């Protein structure tokens, strides 16, 4: 009989985020080999058939981690290191600690994650690259150059940097910067609304359904992505599968997704070095930049093929199971 899969995600059921999209995208790969199902705590009234857990956040789904060690002991958990766990808690958090103990194996979302984990983790750690639908690689106008970021506004994504980046490129009426998210952590959509206010360049388009911002990115000369941190980013992966290039904060989760010679990258929190990349992108539109980093994005597109990510996940059912 083939496995009884249940992944644990701390996403509400539809959200549309990556930790939603990542179960979601898991449980229609893995289909063909098990039965799979997606809760937000585990045991429910089904715990008894489940015999694999692939559990997301090392600190958020803790307590269901700890609930299918003890009922499992030495058996069948995989937890799944979506960002601020790898990132922030398993520093000092008992929680993410206690998590990273008791998994059979443990998941990062680019090669780079488990350099973050303890040595004696890494043993037990598996690369999990996450994956997309590929879009057509769209022709684009030399008129303007249009960038977007995407990202429910959260500190984390250190939204900030891009409302600095759009403040030095006010007056410039040849760059536009559309920016796609909820308003999240406490006042962040405000300071958004006050620099569309003042700079007609920037618009805050508050959250889109995924369909639509798929397109958007398919259809920008460029995405922007600021974050202190990421697990692996859905919206680096989104633009690299249009044909859209990126410009990226150096932080591992984004180099991890394009690559140690990337030609993209800004240091974390530098509004005037994102500002300078989005110069150059602009000056080389009529050798461009932009040109330059596509060629390296379509390097990196294999990497979020479905197949490959299901491949890695049959792979790790087995190693469960
Ligand atoms: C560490 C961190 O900070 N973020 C992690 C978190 O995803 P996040 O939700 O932080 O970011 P993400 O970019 O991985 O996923 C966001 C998803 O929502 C979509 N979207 C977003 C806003 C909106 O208005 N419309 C829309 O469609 C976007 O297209 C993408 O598919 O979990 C993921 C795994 O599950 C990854 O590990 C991320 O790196």
């Amino acid at each position: 009989s083939n496995p009884s899969l249940v992944i644990v995600s701390p996403a509400l059921p539809g959200a549309n985020n990556g930790n939603w999209r990542t179960a979601q995208r898991w449980k229609a790969l893995l289909s063909p080999v098990c039965s799979a199902r997606v809760v937000q705590q585990w045991p429910d009234a089904d715990a008894s058939a489940d015999t694999v857990m692939l559990a997301l956040h090392a600190r958020r789904s803790a307590e269901s981690i700890a609930h299918w060690a003890h009922a499992h002991p030495g058996r069948g958990l995989g937890v799944v290191l979506t960002g601020t766990d790898l990132y922030q808690d398993i520093g000092s958090d008992p929680q993410a600690q206690r998590s990273l103990q008791l998994a059979q194996r443990l998941v990062v979302l680019q090669a780079l994650g488990a350099e973050a984990l303890p040595p004696e983790c890494r043993a037990k750690a598996r690369v999990v690259y996450q994956s997309t639908s590929a879009r057509a690689e769209l022709p684009k106008s030399a008129r303007q150059l249009r960038a977007v970021m995407v990202g429910h506004l959260r500190q984390v994504k250190s939204p900030q940097t891009l409302f600095d980046a759009a403040r030095l490129l006010c007056g410039r009426e040849d760059i536009r910067i559309d920016h796609i998210g909820d308003a999240g952590d406490a006042g962040l959509g405000e300071l958004a609304r006050a620099l569309a206010s003042d700079c007609p360049g920037y618009r805050w388009l508050g959250a889109l359904p995924h369909a639509q911002t798929r397109q958007r990115i398919q259809r920008a000369h460029v995405l922007v992505h600021t974050s202190a941190l990421e697990g692996g980013a859905h919206v680096i992966m989104e633009a690299v599968r249009s044909g859209t290039p990126v410009l990226a904060s150096r932080v591992p989760g984004n180099v991890g997704m394009l690559g140690n010679d990337y030609a993209g990258y800004f240091p974390h929190g530098d509004a005037a070095a994102l500002a300078a990349l989005l110069e150059a992108c602009r000056a080389g539109q009529g050798a461009g930049l932009l040109d330059s980093l596509r060629t390296q994005c379509a390097l990196r597109a294999p990497l979020f093929d479905p197949r490959a990510e299901q491949a890695a996940l049959f792979q790790l059912l087995n190693e469960l199971q």
